Formats: structure tokens, sequence, C-alpha cells
């Protein structure tokens, strides 16, 4: 369904969020 | 459901930000 | 129901997000 | 409505998101 | 509606985070 | 749609905290 | 659909916020 791969997409980019912050906890090592 | 399925991977996705965090919290505790 | 239901998981993640803001601003303390 | 009531939930949980990223400003300023 | 007004105060809820967020900001500054 | 707007309206507040971040970004350069 | 597209602008968004956080990344390697 186009809302359900909607969705999708928005869990996708909270994934690059999740990896945004880890590189932030890299920064700081 | 695909969307009640879809609304919980948004769900294990923050959790994911969540973990992420925490590594921010450990990265200034060390 | 279904939805509400994955709908409060999301509430509930969106929590453990505000715990682990509160670490970091612990860490800086 | 439980799907309203669930949103309420979501943005009640941001606001503590808010609250949190407050507390990490206040850290700061010491 | 009242599903249109919860995803309003999400959206409400949103903008408290960017304003704490913009508090982070000035606390570095400062 | 009342609902489709009131999305709309999340995604503005999202890009809100973007630009708080980008905002936090500038203060650790500065 | 509206709403579709919409929920799609909300993930733009949260993408924008991907990139502002690596913005803070890149600032405290600077």
């Amino acid at each position: 369904g186009e809302i359900a791969q909607a969705l999708k997409e928005i869990a996708k980019a909270l994934k690059e969020i999740a990896w945004a912050c880890k590189e932030i906890a890299q920064a700081l090592k």
C-alpha cells in the first residue's frame, strides 16, 4: 500500500538519524 | 496489517535512535 | 486496535529517546 | 477515539524529549 | 477532526523540541 | 485534506528541528 | 494520494535532521 510504503520511508529516515547520532558519538571519541 | 506493521517499524527505528543517543552519553562520559 | 497499539509502541520508543537525552544531560553535568 | 488518544500519547512523549533537550542546555550552562 | 487535531498537537510538540535544540545551541555559544 | 494538512505541519516542524540542529553545529564551529 | 505524499514529506524532513546531525558530528571533529 502507498500509505504503508510511505511509513516505511519514515522508518528508513529515522534510521538515518540513528546513524548520524552514532557519528556524533564517534566524533566525541 | 501492513499499516500497523509499518508503524511498528517506525517504533523499532526510534529505539535505534535512543540507543545511539546512549552512545553519545557514553562518549561524553569517557 | 492494532493501529492504536502500534502508535502506542511509537510513544514508548519516543520516551526511550527522552531518557537517552536525559543521560546525555547527566553526562554533561 | 483510540487512534486519536494514541497520537496524543505520541505528542506527550515528544514533549518529554523537548524537556530532556532543555536539560541538556541546562547542563551546558552549569 | 479529532485525528487531525491530535496530529497538530504532535506538530506543536516537535516545535517544542526545535526550541529546546535552539537552547542547546545558545548554551554552546555562551 | 485536513489530515494531510496536519501531516504537512508535522513535516514543517521537523524542518525546524533540522535548522535548530544546524544551529548547534554552528555554535560548535564558532 | 495526498496522505501518502504528506508522509513522504515527513520522511524527507527526517532526512534533513539526519544531515543536520551529521553537521554536528563534523563540527565536533573540527
